[PDB]
């Protein structure tokens, strides 16, 4: 019975016990992978405030000292972050978490020159503003919203939105309500452009999963009057609005958004970051509640990719673009998003 | 059959599997919790032999290199240690254990002067002697004990010794037989004395247990020779009579002992604790056999509250209510003391 | 049903998953007895491309900051760089892998002396050349082979071919087609000699599983055309023609080789290295087709002696249903490694 809260509670767990069974990272344990998973387990801990979500979140920051990743020009290197401020939030005790290595981080980050701001990047992927690429949507926006929020230093929402503007004046299709993935993704209207295999443009869903779980996040935390907040609610609700129109019939979204048919399956990673978005936004009233069937649907049909160990299958390996996955793939960070859709769908 | 040789020491291992994969702390891996913890680790290898325990046990003392935690004036935070001690004693390897940060911290705590010696805290918890609350008695002496034992350094167990009697002076209740937390809890006969609803001083099952179950540590390897050996035997009998005399009808006791009825089900650290203590003493014969049906009926209750996958639950937090689903790792530690007790009656 | 490609695969992950959540060392976790575990999780992920075996593989090779363990002198201590080569080649990835705490290990280890190869040790066993124990062929020479393949560095193998030999010459029974573990278990025709309960010399079957597991990896990497290889292709044929000929009814080698009858039951580890090795040498044409009947009912008795949650089973510590190793762990999932692909 997928839709008990008992049923969804332990479905959580089993998720973060395989998860913590099978640690896995792309680069390092520091890495966005983690941080987006261990971002999941922090608001699955907000919703259930189970002692076991805090524990692993405890656990693994004081493994990794503290410290995000160490490209400090790269947005994935502070996603890690996030954790690491919600338990300097929620877990009230001295000389114990330490956010100097996060706000060195963000400072550089932020307010020094790299390759990419300088814009002298000559790439197909056109590395030519700081964050170039729709993902980094989700790994560094939320930590520096939280960041500010924590520190009562609100000039750092101002660096945030200079770089978001960037990055949505680029790669958001105005007509289609979807993020492009990066510049290669983006039309010129030709014979050239790169199109799915129904000629259609290419929006990945894990992508668009990144951006709208990234406003969900934002929005959870970003002052109720701050001067930008408009711009981040209508993004979202008109994000928001074209993922349920394109769901499919069996609830889960494939990768490709606009090609699903060429898929076979469902994949559960960019449809847990969706579900995620969309409960979040029905909870907060920023959806009509109407859609609430809708964002069942895909909470029944990830539910029942978890094997019986706990395993979130269907997810699609790490890349930048739509690409199959198979009942037993699995990733931290689609552990890590169905966590944030359980936390939400909890709430309904 | 909850009495089976084999069905517990298949759910000792079960228990120790569950807990290592979800490792916690208060604050360090190598704090009290994870003392607590990996002393039951200790007892359990000393009683069944299974390398599985040991490998643990090596696998954290490296992985810790060997530390004790860092607040050398407190005593949680050589709790630890106890591990180091019995992992460089029962594993038979020259220079792969190291004893050097735990004596380090044993000769600052018991030898240099803190705030807390000093006497100047003037706070509600009455910070006023090393050992200020009952739960340190846990944490410090079976280790300063073992550390005596294997340097066969005698005068560290006179140290022990004297801040033992400090902590026994101020918080043995000699009428009741069982320890207040620290001085909030000993009546002075005034307005904000604490009482449980029922009227009765206020006497927690876990801080109890710590005590009791530090005695048994402690005197499993105190020489029988030992000048002060007497005064622990005698604390020890004591506080397991009355611990056995307000024991629950259904074996585990509640959170409070002397008001069992504010809480609608047993809790299983506690109770893990004095089952460990009550078993030791009736194998040791310093407690009546006659004792045994009522240490079996708490190892039942306790065996009962364990889950299929070896979750030990009913275990309360360091607070929510606890639940069936509610563990620590120094309630597993608990359970294996237990179990590591009873498998030898 | 163990030969089906399906129950074999589910087996090993689930050997992994089992050792991963019981991790487990002699001294330290970059020692020998992980340097075989990895070193079999390696060669179950070059089967199976599964990602759980390099998420494994990149995990403790990061924990453990690339570094073998830290006698240079050591044959044991370099045996856990043969996954960390492993991750170098298949994990495709800049700024990530580290080949130089190898590397500074590797030119200690063959080029500057040391007390072993000194030859000043007077003892029973006979610690006098650098490789004195015949287990060390498993943990130096396939880092080795696999460091001057990686490196194109061939003078590497002439290095290891010098030490190999000498570890040859001193302990393989040309009479026997085996090796003694050490010089305390070569006869010299004096009351000193070491005998099995029967009167036989003493073989011990992890011992030789850990030379014939070797050569197998070895001969996997070695260039075909090596000036050396026919002497490892021969002791490989030779060795693996005798364990065939001593393997027990029931399928599993027993810790005595010549002396069977001095246990109860078979013991995996030692059985699951010849089992790799055998399975490994017939894939390869080196070992008559004719064979696959002995192999399949090794790697069946040894699928019989896993339990239920992945452990593997009778595994004689550094022998019970219960008794497991993490070197264990990875013997079996070198022979399923090759099951797979018979």
């Amino acid at each position: 019975d997928v839709f008990n809260e008992d049923y969804i509670k332990t479905s959580m767990i089993k998720a973060l016990e395989w998860q913590e069974a099978h640690p896995i990272f792309a680069i390092h344990p520091t890495d966005w992978t983690n941080g987006a998973y261990y971002t999941g387990v922090a608001r699955a801990h907000h919703t259930t405030k189970n002692m076991m979500y805090m524990a692993a979140l405890k656990n693994q920051a004081v493994a990794n000292n503290w410290q995000p990743y160490t490209r400090l020009y790269h947005a994935d290197d502070v996603a890690i972050s996030y954790s690491y401020l919600y338990v300097a939030e929620n877990e009230k005790r001295r000389n114990f978490s330490d956010l100097e290595p996060t706000k060195k981080f963000l400072d550089t980050h932020l307010y020094e020159d790299n390759a990419w701001k300088a814009g002298t990047n000559r790439s197909k992927e056109d590395k030519t503003i700081l964050w170039w690429w729709c993902d980094a949507l989700f790994m560094a926006p939320p930590v520096i919203n939280l960041y500010a929020k924590q520190s009562e230093q609100p000039e750092y929402l101002d660096e945030m939105h200079k770089y978001y503007m960037e990055t949505y004046n680029r790669l958001y299709d105005k007509e289609e309500k979807l993020f492009a993935r990066d510049s290669r993704f983006v039309w010129d209207g030709d014979d050239e452009d790169k199109k799915e295999p129904n000629g259609e443009k290419v929006f990945w869903s894990r992508g668009n999963g990144w951006v709208i779980g990234g406003l969900a996040l934002l929005l959870e935390d970003m002052p109720e009057d701050y001067k930008h907040r408009d711009f981040y609610v209508n993004l979202y609700k008109e994000m928001a609005s074209r993922i349920l129109e394109i769901q499919p019939e069996d609830g889960l979204w494939r990768t490709s958004l606009l090609s699903p048919e060429s898929y076979d399956h469902g994949e559960v990673s960019g449809s847990a970051f969706h579900t995620f978005a969309l409960a979040w936004g029905i909870n907060k009233g920023l959806i009509d509640k109407k859609y609430t069937p809708a964002v069942k649907k895909a909470w029944k049909a990830m539910a029942n990719c978890q094997h019986d160990d706990g395993r979130v299958g269907w997810v699609q390996n790490i890349g930048a673009f739509p690409e199959p996955a198979s009942k037993d793939s699995y990733q931290n960070f689609g552990t890590g998003a169905f966590l944030l859709a359980g936390s939400e769908i909890l709430k309904m």
